[PDB]
């Protein structure tokens, strides 16, 4: 029962100072346009001990399944070969993304009936929203 809030399909409704979080991860001008106009439906299982997020997007499509806690290979929607690992963390799941020395974290959770993406890069964060589906 763990994740049971999270599980279900999601559509994003609201994104602030994404580009400038984009930017600040390395994220070259064309593709930051392209992902900046997405509206992606992300969908969240759970078999198991083995999450799955799915992003589905007119941009690219991702999925990841994971252990919490359990590195894993991910080749994120901007092209970074990045070394992963997901866990919760009172409640809210914390996703750190390391390449080249670098890091970022992407943390959700829920809030009233809004799963809460915020995208932290050095001193750049950018919050969005997700509505159910
Ligand atoms: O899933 C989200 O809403 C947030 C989120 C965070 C990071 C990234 C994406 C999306 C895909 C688009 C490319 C930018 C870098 C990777």
């Amino acid at each position: 029962h763990m994740c049971d809030a999270f599980v279900g399909t999601w559509k994003l409704v609201s994104s602030e100072n994404f580009d400038d979080y984009m930017k600040e991860v390395g994220v070259g001008f064309a593709t930051r346009k392209v992902a900046g106009m997405a509206k992606p439906n992300m969908i969240i299982s759970v078999n198991g001990d083995v999450i799955t997020i799915k992003s589905e997007s007119t941009f690219k499509n991702t999925e990841i399944s994971f252990i919490l806690g359990q590195e894993f290979d991910e080749v994120t929607a901007d092209d970074r070969k990045v070394k992963s690992t997901i866990t919760l963390d009172g409640g809210v799941l914390v996703h750190v993304q390391k390449w080249d020395g670098k890091s970022t974290t992407i943390k959700r959770k829920r809030e009233d009936d809004k799963l809460v993406v915020e995208c932290v890069m050095k001193g750049v964060t950018s919050t969005r929203v997700y509505e159910r589906a």
